[PDB]
């Protein structure tokens, strides 16, 4: 995803916040 959800929160739609890092169903995508 390409974006780090550290207050648990991401732009980037459909990525699941892996914290800090959102990931694309398990992919830091």
């Amino acid at each position: 995803c390409g974006e780090t959800c550290f207050g648990g929160t991401c732009n980037t739609p459909g990525c699941s916040c892996t914290w800090p890092i959102c990931t694309r169903d398990g992919l830091p995508v």
